[PDB]
């Protein structure tokens, strides 16, 4: 029924049945945040560059008080104005149900301030004060339609709605909810969309996404020509074009083949006895059998991570890494975590850990470190045989681990309730704020919640350190370098002591493509987007940059800085303008 050339399939994205379309709720689904819901700027890791989306632009009253201008044709779905209420609205929400877009932002933020009718004003907090997530929770504010929730909230519990009627959808973004069921969800096209004069329409009419069971049938799907911008993991994916013959790319055509998504724990859930163990989490981290796994599992795809949480793939971000303190703490050339199940065995030994007749350890004080599973959801092929690898290493150390895959949407349920023993999930990626934006994800209590309430905003582990909170309300009281720096080489410190979780690996943005319907796909050779993988939050602008292959279209022209004659501000812009304003 779908008009085929005016579609993109999508496959990798969306795993188990759609859920809501309601950021609010416990679970939503892929595409909501995506392509329903845009921000006042969208953040460029590409060019380190912010596109005024449904602001124009900033100004710095001072350096703590930042207001931002709506774009007077910024409107909703129905007709109605964005405005700064909209901005208000949403955060005060999310503060008021604890869970909701820029969860954590009155952590930072004083107030938020509809100063006008296309005005926003925001406020940092001067007692903990900390210009990056000022700036963060500022710039890429996302309002909410407030004359749409209000109406909801007259008439039932927000967290209830399902927002799953297409005609009364309203929406910021150039898409909405057209159809769905249990084996697919599709998005079309808001034509008369508010930034089509500024940013043009995106081309695709049509998003849909058929539901695969697992990697194998969406593979399936992707070989026969049926998925034209896939998010999968595939094994031994340059055979697709090299050996196949079949039009298909990535980002890269020799190897790793995928740039960086981010970084992929092992979380070791910190409520739970044993695991709650500094030295269990430890011996976990000897345990892992990092190159193996790497190379046979993720094919490459991706490489170890260090233990700092520091993407050191990228040299900027290096000085952030005390290389004195790793190497010593591990005894590695770059100071990584080697696998190692003597230290593992030695750690357990020291701590006074002995294994029961059963193989099974048992601590000082009766605790055994048994029956736990590593769980990640059922069809992430990848991810299940590292688990079955990690899952043997454990058991031969005396620590009962066993493998579970449940559906996608039981195992976010345990993840984010913090009811897991083990899992494997991701955390955050490059970005400007990096690595105080993995410290604030992974680390910091006040993001999390109490077991068996829901959070998608952080420390999944429960993980539970005042010196951590206190660090980070430190680390950019001022925009010093230096500061930050020892900031974070302290919370490395309380990394290597505490063993939080474990960071594993750095995760594969994946992205393939088609070019059977659509070309000029971002890519190495045409890398005019840095996050086009169709599951990122980031991937809006892809969709404005490919064009049907029956009609060739330029690259847009609001895509570059603004001195290279796009519309994109420079992160290096907004500081200058930062400092100017002290
Ligand atoms: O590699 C693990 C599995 O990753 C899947 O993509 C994930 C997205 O759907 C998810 O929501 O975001 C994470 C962030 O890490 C992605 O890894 C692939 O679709 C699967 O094929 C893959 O096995
Ligand atoms: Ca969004």
């Amino acid at each position: 029924s779908l008009p085929r050339e005016d579609t993109v399939y999508i496959g990798g994205a969306l795993w188990g049945p759609a859920t809501t379309w309601n950021l609010y709720a416990p679970q939503s689904t892929w595409g909501t945040d995506q392509f329903m819901y845009l921000p006042a700027f969208q953040y460029d890791l590409g060019r380190d560059a912010w596109i005024p989306v449904i602001a124009e632009r900033y100004e710095f009253v001072d350096d703590k008080t930042l207001r931002i201008y709506i774009r007077p044709e910024a409107r909703w779905s129905d007709g109605v104005p964005i405005t700064a209420d909209d901005f208000v609205y949403a955060l005060e929400l999310t503060k008021e149900l604890g869970i909701g877009p820029g969860g954590g932002w009155d952590t930072y933020i004083e107030y938020v301030k509809a100063v006008d009718t296309k005005v926003v004003e925001f406020k940092a907090k001067e007692e903990n004060l900390n210009y990056f997530q000022f700036l963060s929770y500022s710039l890429g504010a996302q309002p909410m339609p407030k004359h749409v929730y209000e109406r909801i909230r007259a008439q039932m519990n927000i967290k209830d709605w399902i927002n799953d009627k297409p005609e009364e959808q309203v929406v910021s973004g150039p898409y909405k909810l057209y159809y769905y069921d249990p084996n697919i969800v599709v998005y079309q096209r808001v034509d008369d969309w508010w930034g089509k004069d500024i940013f043009g329409l995106p081309r695709p009419k049509y998003l849909a996404h058929v539901i695969y069971k697992d990697n194998p049938s969406a593979s399936l799907a992707f070989e026969r020509g049926d998925i034209d911008w896939n998010g999968l993991f595939i094994p031994s994916v340059w055979e697709l074009w090299e050996k196949k013959g079949l039009p298909v790319g990535t980002w890269y055509k020799k190897e790793p083949y995928f740039i960086p998504d981010g970084v992929g724990f092992v979380y070791v859930n910190n409520t739970k006895p044993g695991l709650s163990d500094p030295a269990v989490r430890k011996a976990i981290a000897y345990a892992i059998p990092y190159n193996e796994m790497l190379k046979k599992a993720y094919f490459g795809y991706g490489s170890q991570a260090h233990p700092s949480m520091v993407i050191d793939l990228f040299e900027p971000y290096k000085q952030y890494i005390d290389y004195e303190l790793a190497k010593k703490t591990f005894g590695t050339e770059d100071g990584r975590i080697p696998f190692d199940l003597d230290m593992a065995n030695k750690i357990l030994d020291e701590a006074g850990y002995k294994k029961g007749p059963d193989g099974v350890r048992v601590g000082p004080d009766g605790t055994k470190l048994g029956p736990y599973t590593i769980s990640v959801p059922y069809g992430w092929t990848d991810w299940m045989m590292m688990c079955e690898m990690i899952a043997k290493n454990l058991r031969s150390i005396g620590i009962d681990v066993k493998t579970e895959f449940p559906d996608f949407s039981v195992w976010a349920d345990r993840m984010t309730k913090g009811t897991f023993d083990l899992i494997i999930s991701w955390s955050v990626g490059p970005s400007f704020d990096h690595p105080f934006n993995i410290y604030r994800f992974v680390l910091d209590k006040r993001l999390s919640k109490p077991v068996g309430e829901v959070t998608w905003a952080g420390d999944w582990e429960r993980y539970d350190n005042d010196e951590v909170v206190e660090l980070l309300d430190k680390a950019v009281s001022t925009l010093d370098p230096e500061v930050r720096k020892q900031a974070y080489f302290r919370i490395q410190q309380i990394i290597y002591r505490d063993m939080p979780s474990i960071p594993a690996f750095y995760t594969a943005h994946w992205y393939e493509y088609s070019t059977k319907y659509w070309i000029n796909w971002p890519s190495e050779d045409n890398p005019a987007w840095f996050r086009p993988s169709p599951w990122h939050a980031d991937a809006w602008p892809t969709l404005f940059i490919i064009s049907k292959k029956s009609d060739p279209q330029p690259v847009p022209s609001w895509l570059g800085t603004v001195d290279e004659g796009g519309i994109e501000i420079p992160t290096a812009k907004i500081f200058e303008d930062l400092q100017k304003a002290t």
